[PDB]
């Protein structure tokens, strides 16, 4: 199942932190955008024009807080920039920033961070 392949990449990268193979397979599979829900650890990978891959992990739900702040986002990415810390912690602070919709649109080279009310919190170039 193609869902298994995608999920396994994320399962590893959360703690492994290798970005080359991660981003390589990203552009080599996800030619459009994936919608990552930090609320359920569920990911809507909408491919080029192929199909939508739905991942399901960390079955607990509600790991996000409705506290939409843009600075908490940039501070967390700055931390990732320097030490890279851990991908799981990176998303923990993002969930605390009210990021419900992790929409990485590779097709446009943007990573959009939306709150539940679909307001644009922040965005960055995926590199």
């Amino acid at each position: 199942d193609q869902v298994v392949i995608f999920k396994q990449i994320f399962d590893k990268v959360r703690n492994d932190l290798n970005y080359q193979w991660f981003y390589s397979e990203l552009k080599r599979h996800n030619v459009s955008h994936y919608i990552y829900y930090l609320a359920t650890e569920n990911v809507h990978i909408v491919l080029k024009n192929d199909n939508t891959v739905l991942l399901k992990g960390l079955k607990n739900i509600v790991s996000v807080k409705f506290s939409k702040d843009r600075h908490l986002i940039e501070t967390t990415s700055n931390k990732l920039k320097s030490r890279e810390i851990t991908f799981q912690e990176y998303r923990r602070n993002l969930a605390k920033a009210g990021v419900f919709r992790w929409v990485t649109n590779i097709h446009e080279q943007k990573r959009y961070y939306y709150t539940f009310d679909n307001s644009l919190l922040f965005t960055e170039s995926i590199q």
